[PDB]
């Protein structure tokens, strides 16, 4: 039928999806900024579709129960019908693309290592092979399945200890793990996406750091319910954002020229 | 119907596949070997499906002529029905996706300068504001179309360069361009994808370089006609792959296991 308004769920993450500090000023879409608010503006001009944004209910990626089969988070809204498309850093997985569809990439990352600056690791293998820091992941998450699917010997050591782990190594939200790293004098280290990573490395406090290689590589896509008419010409409006330089722009936008801690 | 022995096209592209020594002794699949072999490998294990590799009889990529509208090189054996799937170093391009399906990228990469060592170029302005060395890049290619369809200044000071310089700055095949940048002492500079140049890098006579930073970011997808069988299960195959560390696993052993050139 006609054109109806598209229901877009995202996540507030930075710099992705923030808040604007006036936000209570504010109303509609005009509440959020980020990369992904960006983005979206930018895929429906060249879609021909106008757009809610709203925030996932739970505050989820997206993860499936193993006992109900239930699945949560934005993955969930878009499983269910709540929502028409996801624009969001949600990563590319397995067994997420069985159950909806995504666009190509429309951004690079891998997991990566978080340290308050000065922390004794360099590495996985590093965290690995002691005690004295405590290191997690987020909850509900690709990160988080990673570690738990790894056949890989140094992954599987690592959750082997974050699922015992006490007090609890696992967070809700990035920003918890963050306050985290922060707070906790060098003794816990925070395994999240690289993009993420790199953005908090340029914010005050400047106290946070990146070390070590990526442990994989994939990238985010734009998510829609399987086999809805939106996927193809979101799909062709990513390839042709990345061709125009259009996502790079947006990267530079919100992480670096967004760079509080000097050159 | 019933499975049918699939006809995979591909190209001879270090070091994604390369014609073994002793090819003249062997027979069939077993006469090649390199990165994009051992994927066509397991992508048929995992689908469980049969093939036989072909190299693309043009030895092209693909490129669509802008006259007759005809579809060249391993895209156009798709197109054209003369080939099932295509297991190579393909670039995902907005033109190309509206003809074929692409999985999601099996591998990443952006455009990156070659040099002979010792070249004075650091970056793609460097070559943009100076004449004494003369750049270049493959035919029938994405690098080629990039430069061709770029609105960013320095891509477009380029481009307006490279489509009058004479003699030709073009090559038909990577290793001739290679061959360029070693003869030429250091009057020739090299565009091509950082995977590419980085595999090249570790090569004996260990004289070339990889200069200043990627100039998109992008990735190869497994192409096969559009709306075939094929697509999804490949799609997942990829997936798998990536998730189980096969993908980096490959990645080690073509590139860095293969470097001659030391630490
Ligand atoms: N900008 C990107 O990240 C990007 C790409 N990024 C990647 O290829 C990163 N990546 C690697 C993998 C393998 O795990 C994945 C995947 F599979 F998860 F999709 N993404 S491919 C691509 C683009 C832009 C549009 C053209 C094609
Ligand atoms: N991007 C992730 C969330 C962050 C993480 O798991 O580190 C997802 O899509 O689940
Ligand atoms: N990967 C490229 C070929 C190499 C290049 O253009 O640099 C393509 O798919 O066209
Ligand atoms: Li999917
Ligand atoms: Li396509």
């Amino acid at each position: 039928g006609a054109n109806k308004t598209v229901v877009v769920t995202t996540i507030l993450e930075s710099p992705y999806v923030m808040m604007k500090k006036n936000h209570e000023m504010l109303e509609g879409n005009e509440r959020y900024e980020g990369y992904c608010v960006d983005l979206a503006a930018e895929i429906a001009k060249h879609c021909g579709f106008k757009y809610k944004l709203t925030i996932v209910g739970d505050g989820k990626y997206g993860a499936r129960d193993a006992d109900t089969k239930i699945w949560n988070g934005m993955v969930g809204e878009l499983v269910y019908g709540k929502a028409d498309i996801a624009i969001a850093p949600l990563t590319i997985t397995l067994v997420r693309e069985e159950v909806i569809d995504f666009s190509k990439p429309f951004m690079s990352l891998g997991i990566s290592i978080m340290i308050k600056k000065g922390t004794p690791i360099e590495s996985a293998e590093d965290l690995s092979k002691q005690t004295e820091i405590a290191y997690g992941t987020l909850d509900s998450g690709s990160t988080k399945e990673f570690f738990r699917r790894s056949k890989i010997a140094v992954f599987d050591k690592m959750w082997t200890y974050m699922r015992s782990a006490e007090p609890s190594v696992f967070v809700r939200t990035t920003a918890e793990g963050v306050a985290r790293v922060r707070k906790s004098k060098g003794k816990y280290a925070y395994l999240l996406e690289s993009t993420m990573n790199e953005y908090i490395e340029q914010r005050k406090p400047c106290d946070t750091m990146k070390v070590g290689g990526n442990l994989d590589s994939k990238g985010y896509g734009i998510a829609t319910p399987k086999g809805s008419s939106l996927g193809t010409p979101v799909n062709l409006a990513v390839l042709k954002l990345s061709e125009q330089g259009v996502l790079d722009k947006l990267k530079n936008k919100w992480w670096y020229d967004k760079g509080e801690c000097g050159a």
